[PDB]
């Protein structure tokens, strides 16, 4: 009965940097050709989110953001083939367009039609899709999450099982893969090896899955939160350090604790300063450090490239290296089939309605993920 | 007989910096336990050499440089295994101790015990060998090949094929080796590829020819002076750029030429600035940028971390990437087979006692190697 036509809906619209988010009505335009309108079930609440309302990263306003997500097809528009009415999907902040040379390359997933790099908060088309009193809406990496409706083009979507239980397998639209791809796809973690894993948020936490899952001997846990530090050694930590205890910096700290240092290091954080520690904390000769986190926008690091001439390698990536559309649905399948676990990442559940309250939660350092159920 | 005495020789003694080579009479001490002294067939003039001479290089002066060069053992000291009297050899500037924990990995090659990181100007025990003027004189690298003999540990020494041609293979002592392994072993450079190498020196030009080897469909060469483009063709670059002729930054020009980016970079110069160009310059989600170059002391660069967020690879390399006492060998084996040329590289060839005109061939951009007979 919805097809064709534009819904109104609630979604969690933010107006202004540094403001609550408005749960207020929105109408929302039926799919355009190739595009898709999803009835959403679960969205999770990352750090890139709450960067959008802090200004760390930069995206037009107003905006419905979100983009970590599961939900249900409600229509297609012309020409999609992917997906249809009644599947359901993750949308794919990343897109997989399947044409670009980064799509076709082996190794690339930062398709070259993402909405990252020089964030338009459009459809692929360059238009929106929500209006909000009269006002025309951006969209975020094309996404959107944060609404009961979103409409997202083909190449940012991806069906998944339809036994898949959606309040879970959200977090495999950013958290969860990001983290888990980082370390044994970008990094390519080995057997034996000593890993330090900058950040214990919910993907610093996925990361050491991965480290765990390629085999790694030893995962150096680093937060200045030791609130965080349970869970990292349930998931795979087997020692943490709070840079704070020490009168020496964390550098330092790590190459004694690694006898020289570290195979791979990962920055989990945002931070440029803990992006250079990180580098310096990998073995000068053989070390790996790959930079996760988002850090502020517009601002430039230093750092002495004699780190990089003795023999480093440094490295950074979006969602984990993954190609998003081939990737997101044998992750959900290896959930189904019990490969890796998404509760240790939940620690908070709420209705849509109370999304400050999901968010007062991660500023104030309590929760890893909260999921939102519409 | 020379050997149990100390030999009364020529060298060229760096007193000062920004100050000539004094080329005089110095005392070379026999060697002890584990070492082997060694008469000087063939040395190249690097601009890392020059580096010392320019501050550039930060090391104990008074010194004796020279780190690219191949001559006959004269003697050995107790408990050598590895050469004889008599054994044409190459110093290695980067040890293979074969007992560290850099030298045991599969794949690194800056081995703990190198005199590069923090220069002590020693042999491994922390004495000199040299003496002029009654002045003990500091060692280079563990080399110190601008002499018509020098003393180095075993680990810094590799034999090579007796029949080799010594004015030639000096060259595998730094400059090939280091610009072909940056290509072949730390990018992995691969068939069909487009390169950019800024540089066009005897190292850059060594990693056109790597790049060439490796399969690249496209070699950019890079450099503001153009009087070094028809060499890099000749050995392999397609196209040669002059950042000079340009309104617009290379790197901008080179994402252009690429559509969208390279997929292998090299700085093969030593300047921060066109450090963070090659970067810029290679494929944001997959490129692949490797820095040669050696920047001025304790200089820092500046880089929005995005570059690598996107997907990109960063990393550096002494030597190529290569594993010393193995490789050289092998190299010097693969010239003989007739795997790869040298004479490319090699502009002049002068006598020793010419070393300071050697020095401002290089200096006024006229020449690629020197090579400085004995
Ligand atoms: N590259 C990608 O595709 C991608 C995907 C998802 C998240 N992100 C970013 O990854 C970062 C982590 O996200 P998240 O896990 O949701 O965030 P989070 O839950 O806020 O976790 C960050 C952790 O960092 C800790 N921390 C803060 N400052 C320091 C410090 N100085 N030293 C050590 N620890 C510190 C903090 O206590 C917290 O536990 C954020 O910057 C995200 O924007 C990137
Ligand atoms: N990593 C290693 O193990 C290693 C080994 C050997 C050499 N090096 C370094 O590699 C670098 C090159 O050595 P080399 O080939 O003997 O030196 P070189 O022969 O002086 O060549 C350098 C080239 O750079 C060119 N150049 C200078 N400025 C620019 C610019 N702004 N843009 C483009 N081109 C420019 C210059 O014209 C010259 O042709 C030096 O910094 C060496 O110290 C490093
Ligand atoms: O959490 C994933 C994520 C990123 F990794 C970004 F680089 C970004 F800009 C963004 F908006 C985002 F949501
Ligand atoms: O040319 C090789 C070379 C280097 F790569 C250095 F990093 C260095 F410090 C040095 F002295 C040197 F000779
Ligand atoms: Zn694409
Ligand atoms: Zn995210
Ligand atoms: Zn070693
Ligand atoms: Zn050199």
């Amino acid at each position: 009965s919805t097809a064709g036509k534009v819904i109104k809906c609630k979604a969690a619209v933010l107006w202004e940097e540094k403001k609550p988010f408005s749960i207020e009505e929105v109408e929302v335009a039926p799919p355009k050709a190739h595009e898709v309108r999803i009835k959403m079930v679960a969205t999770g609440i990352c750090r890139s989110d709450d960067h959008v309302v802090s200004g760390t990263l930069v995206t037009p306003l107003p905006v419905i953001a979100g983009h970590e997500a599961a939900g249900i097809v409600e229509s297609i528009g012309e020409g999609v083939t992917t997906v249809r009415p009644g599947d359901k999907v993750i949308p794919l902040f990343t897109p997989q367009c399947g044409k670009c040379r980064v799509c076709k390359h082996p190794e690339g997933n930062f398709c070259l039609k993402n909405d990252l790099s020089m964030p338009r908060g459009t459809m692929q088309d360059g238009t929106s899709r929500f209006t909000c009193r009269g006002k025309p809406i951006h969209h975020f990496l094309g996404t959107s999450t944060f609404s009961q409706y979103t409409v997202v083009d083909e190449i940012s979507v991806a069906k998944i099982d339809a036994a898949s239980p959606l309040e879970k397998v959200c977090l495999i639209g950013c958290g969860f893969s990001t983290g888990y791809g980082s370390a044994v796809k970008v990094a390519k973690v080995t057997q034996g090896s000593t890993c330090a894993v900058f950040g214990l948020g919910g993907v610093g936490l996925s990361v050491i899955m991965g480290c765990k899952a390629a085999g790694a001997a030893r995962i150096i846990g680093v937060d200045i939160n030791k609130d965080k530090f349970a869970k990292a050694k349930e998931v795979g930590a087997t020692e943490c350090v709070n840079p704070q205890d020490y009168k020496k910096p964390i550098q330092e700290v790590l190459t004694e604790m690694s006898n020289g240092g570290v195979d791979f290091s990962f920055e989990v954080i945002g931070r440029l300063d803990t992006m250079v520690t990180a580098l310096s904390c990998c073995q000068e000769a053989y070390g790996v450090s790959v930079i996760v986190g988002v850090p502020p926008d517009s601002q430039n690091l230093s750092m002495n490239p004699m780190l990089l001439l003795s023999g480093r390698t440094w490295k950074g990536a979006i969602f984990g290296g993954l190609k998003s559309k081939d990737s997101v649905p044998k992750l959900v399948a290896d959930f189904m089939a019990k490969k890796f676990a998404l509760d240790p990442l939940i620690t908070h559940v709420l209705p849509f309605e109370k999304i400050n309250e999901g968010f007062d939660l991660l500023r104030s350092g309590e929760s890893i993920r909260t999921i939102l159920t519409f």
